[PDB]
């Protein structure tokens, strides 16, 4: 007998869901079947056991039913959910040292605690708060610990953008650097291209320690299916659009003081673009976005908590010029790439910043259209893809969704990821 | 159904067995079927489970042999020994604010990870390793959290001595004190009426917050039993006494800054006590003990490491006069209550400071002589059981042992331990 | 030569000043010319030196020409102004364990780096975040140590409240309470004749270790003198009041999870109340508080941010019935103190709920109205100051202005304070 | 105006004094005025402010009158000597997170509390229990940070041992890498070759952020004087060497878990050289390399706590073959230097293991013999040595005295570190 486990050891996903790793534990349990599946094939039956942290039932994004839903999920597969231990009151999900230690070492018992269960162990861990499981579980674990395989992913601390990391980001992704190059069993998971080169230079990561990881989206999802140009004006009614006009369109998290998306970029850009509405959808009301917009005197529509169902309407119309994307440095940010395959058949074609994994989706310019971070190259970009015959349009709108295809699959990248580790148990 | 868990939080017992927690953990599983039965009665189904630090297996103290022998002990009646993640090395057992941090967080992951098995949990932690437990349960896990009764012991810092405790250990101990006022389920486990009046006047502990754990020794144990006068000479034998001299005899710990065991006392009273020889037994070589006794000219017999079945053979002997106890403030010291009951066909007679529990196991005077903490009256304490007729000898050594039978009993205090916890725990 | 040297370890109140701290080394300052001269004729000359975290630039409260102009202050009579390394941004002004530690180690070391260029030291430390410079002080600093005196002030942690406190404020606040029974040299600032008690039986304080440094103001302020009845009305005329009604009025910060100030309580009152418009002063605009106007279909002014110019007008007129004052439990708000001294000509009468130092502030009734934190007893204390004859209005009014001057002069009691220290610096 | 000062920030060397970081300090006093003057030529009035942590008067290395003698001695040259608050005892001067935090705020205290009085500041920071000061000063100190400039020195977290360093030690280290990348003004002194690479490849040090403080000796200091050979004799006479024999010696620390020193190794090689005899000096009694050397049956002179005066006497008899130096990895051992110098007329020759600083101090074999770290390679690094002419042997002892003048004489060395550091504080 050879069983095997993955421990993902996750911040969210569970009890709350905000986004960003709350949905990449989304996708993993619906492919949960199909890597049991094909890892069967390479002799291993698979169970997953996920940990993440107690929260209070008061917390933001907390929903009780999601949370007995993850848990029969894993129960009826043979595996289990554990509620972990941090040191809080449960209603925050990040914190401090206090935080970031208490979790990591419950984290790290939870990774033993079912690597005697079992024959070998995949452990994924990931952000600042689970980094110091590796090396807890390399120095105190003895022979339990040669059966772990340690993959960290999702955020090392870095200088790429004004933002000084915190000293407990510091300190924790200062072990993590540490212990892969004391072990065989510590090794990172890069989620782009971008962060792969960037944490190897930053952190004199060995070549071999770096192991992929790959931001992607669920292609065949039900979110992501292709809709008609009435479900499309339906959706599109409430929001209040403008009669006349087309549309610039970006959503995701509200700017804020370490995390610059560029929402003032582009209303910067609209003071000189004459056709064009800005759309930004924020996760909160931005009541300066609107402030900004009354200064520079350009017509936006600015909404709030908007479902994904009534964004990948507007992202499908014809009305809609471009989406858009101007993060200071994204690591990872996968928003991209449901924009390029929610537009296959109609649809924006995707305006990229030069900074982050920005580029590497939109393929340097044959999947869309890359810009500078100013507002001149801005407007620039906007006029270009306007200046898209009708067939150059669709021709990169098609080139686009083959770029998700090729690259972005999440079924295929997770494949890629547990494959990797695989391999890396053999003896 | 309604199954009870008692998890032990315990810095050592399993792996390493120095002594003092140890010992308590050997005694606490021989007693696990009579308390299972008892509990039985109560209309509880009761299984143990063991927490304890993960240690390296160079550590003074381990054997892997007593691991696995108590590892299946607590399999075979359906509980389970979890080897827990502290922040170490794992070669020593102490630390500071990381290792208590740790340890403490798995300790509560632990207690929450059995209090979703079953019905109720009376967690007994012990040391300030484990102090932040209860607080760490009582605060993050809701309504498994209900469930839990926990009840801290061993130990709680104080000024009782000229040592400072260090910060780490004021800040656990300082939680645990904050906790027995925020909540019925925390309470602290007094080993004696000294830490019971001392715990309750330091820490503000509420009278209801206080619950029974009083130290004790298994009286009808295979290494209590009465030995006859050539087994006393064999194991005497060894040791190398002198051919004349009557004998007063200490052991445990070598004494260090925080801890000061009175032996260079008796060394001192001894210049002035014409036929005396102390016998003093360190758990390692003291060379000051020696070069003390060399200044002070008394023929001292000092030896190393010494076999309890070498030392109960000493303590039984007719040229024994007494045993001594000179602790600084011992909380909970037991071998004084193993001195009396170890001789109670015939042996020495127990002289103990007027310090810690020491007033107390001798009764006041009633089974034992008590002596303030120097020279001078330790050297009376000699000469008045010397001054003492054959038959008030052995009324007083009758006394003795009718008092371990009263109130130090392992068994009737563990049961007091366990049935004060489930009273506790209703409704 | 005998040099005094008096340390204010304070967490705002230089660059930074939100309020609270911040006032009071507003008044600290005005009135050391007064303890200068009253320590001069103790036969003590004293410096006043002043430790405040550093803090960038872009924080909420910093005023650079108010730091420069405490700075300057302090060097016009041989002190000085020292800004803390704490380890943080500098754009929070409290945080967790990082910061309590950082910021205590260096409070700890401007009291020594002090210690030795004088000859006698009252440190006063205040807040959690400086909670642990007492035992810094007394463990390591030698015979410098012995100079130091230590009265820690301004908050411990409690059970008071519905609130559980960080577990790095029990942390602090129990190094404090651990220090106070080791060492001579430290001591509990209480502000109030509540926490007073409090204190003490929450943290088995010995009573000798408690010093007055009871919460008060600057009688003789510019701020708190009395208003003519146009330069009343010029104020209130920017803000919106009703034409017809009389009021009853509060301020302070916003009501948040940890604190509650009772401003939904008058709201449900009003209810009941035909004549009376709520006039609710928050610190930030509060839209909740209007929803729960809108819901309860009461009359409410809510106004932000206002000027205690335009507040001590609103309770100086001849239409305010009553300020209202109905926290959770106050341990030190002095609010009420400012509205009974700012109304002894003409004004509202106080309204003080049950639970905090807000009984004492009245004098049990004699200078105020207290109710219970209910709704129905809040309308009930509004409907009794009605039912005052014009002459039991004013002679509770005089006796609330003579309260202020006989408990609550700052003048009185920072040198009550600064008395009882130097005093147990004798030898 | 333009005064420079020089903040050394070490961990002993004014009340302490053991070695290697106290041995730093003794040398950097003795060549403060060299530097003044230096420096002086480039503009620059230099002060030196040195800190130290708090030690508690019964400290193992603690002299009171070299404490007054190094206070006196920056006194009387404008600087100051401030004893810091670490968070201890005061009778370790190592210890974990809690020291290495206090000790390292209050040092950038210091830092800052000196960049306020003067226009630049080269603050020297060494060991990980400073680690965190370059940070903390870079991050909240302002405009005061950019006056100083950071050398962060001695020691940083490797895997080149088979010691895995504790996770305080990562961790701090971990800190200043990652401000290596983050500012301008923060370096780190090498104290080697050895250690210059290996820094520079474990931590992704960039280039430029490397300075020089490559160890070395007080070449002309009355210690390393060259002796005549009867004062050789009177002090070699009480250390009881056998009448027969030449030597091979060795001293420095005892061998401990973290630290080999290559003692064991040389026992096991004069297990096959017939006229040898080792030497060993640790600085405490070995009782194992005794059994050690009884089991291997080499005659073995083994002492303790030996003056350099009686162990420079040793180095230069005629019947002293080599000096012998085998540590495990040596970063920057400077008690090899010491041998080549002190054996200029007359003495051993040096031989040195393949790991560390060793080879460069003996540039590879042209100054001294190296040898793999096995005791078949040892023993015929003796034997090399033995093969050596007269003159061979004379003219490699004339190569060692030219290599310390060359590249480890101190006087060079720290005016290269404080030319390095000065001329990045251009501007």
């Amino acid at each position: 007998g050879r069983a095997l486990a993955f421990v993902w050891l996750m911040v969210e996903g569970a009890q709350v869901a905000a986004g960003g790793v709350a949905g990449y534990v989304r996708n993993l349990l619906d492919e949960q079947d199909a890597l049991r599946d094909h890892l069967a094939e390479r002799g291993w039956s698979v169970e997953f056991v996920l940990g993440e942290p107690f929260y209070d039932p008061g917390a933001p994004g907390y929903d009780e039913e999601r949370w007995r839903r993850v848990r029969e999920h894993l129960a009826a597969r043979g595996g289990r959910a554990v509620r972990l231990v941090s040191d809080s009151d449960g209603l925050d999900g990040w914190g401090e040292e206090r935080f970031f230690h208490a979790l990591s070492a419950t984290g790290a018992q939870l990774v033993l605690d079912t690597a005697e269960r079992c024959d070998a162990v995949v452990a994924v861990s990931g952000t600042s708060a689970f980094a110091r499981v590796p090396g807890m579980v390399q120095r105190q674990g003895g022979e339990l610990a040669a059966k772990v395989l340690h993959v960290h992913t999702f955020g090392l601390a870095t200088h790429d953008t004004a933002h000084v990391p915190s000293p407990a980001e510091i300190a924790a992704d200062g072990d993590v650097a540490f212990w892969t190059r004391q072990s065989d069993r510590v090794s990172v998971g890069y989620i782009s291209r971008y962060t792969a080169e960037l944490y190897a230079r930053t952190y004199a990561i060995p070549a071999a320690a770096l192991l992929p990881n790959r931001s992607a989206i669920p292609r065949h999802a039900p979110r992501f299916g292709v809709l008609t140009e009435e479900r499309i004006n339906e959706r599109i009614a409430g929001l209040g659009l403008p009669a006349e006009g087309e549309f610039v369109v970006m959503w995701g998290r509200n700017s804020a003081p370490g995390l610059d998306k560029g929402y003032h970029l582009l209303l910067e850009a609209a003071r000189d673009l004459p056709g064009v509405v800005p759309v930004i959808a924020t996760r909160r009301p931005d009541p300066g976005l609107r402030r900004l917009a009354d200064r520079y005197a350009v017509p936006a529509v600015l909404l709030d908590d908007q479902p994904f169902t009534h964004l990948s309407a507007l992202l499908q119309s014809p009305r809609t010029l471009a989406a858009a994307f101007l993060g200071e440095a994204e690591p990872g940010a996968v928003s991209p790439m449901e924009a390029m395959w929610v537009a296959r058949e109609s649809g924006a074609l995707v305006i990229a910043a030069d900074t982050g994994n920005l580029p590497e989706v939109v393929d340097d310019g044959a999947a869309g259209i890359v810009t500078r971070r100013t507002a001149a190259d801005v407007a620039d970009a906007v006029r270009r893809v306007r200046k898209l015959t009708a067939d150059e349009r669709r021709r990169m709108r098609a080139a686009a969704a083959a770029r998700v295809r090729a690259r972005f699959d999440f079924a295929a990248n997770v494949r890629e990821l547990a494959d990797a580790a695989v391999d890396r148990l053999a003896e």
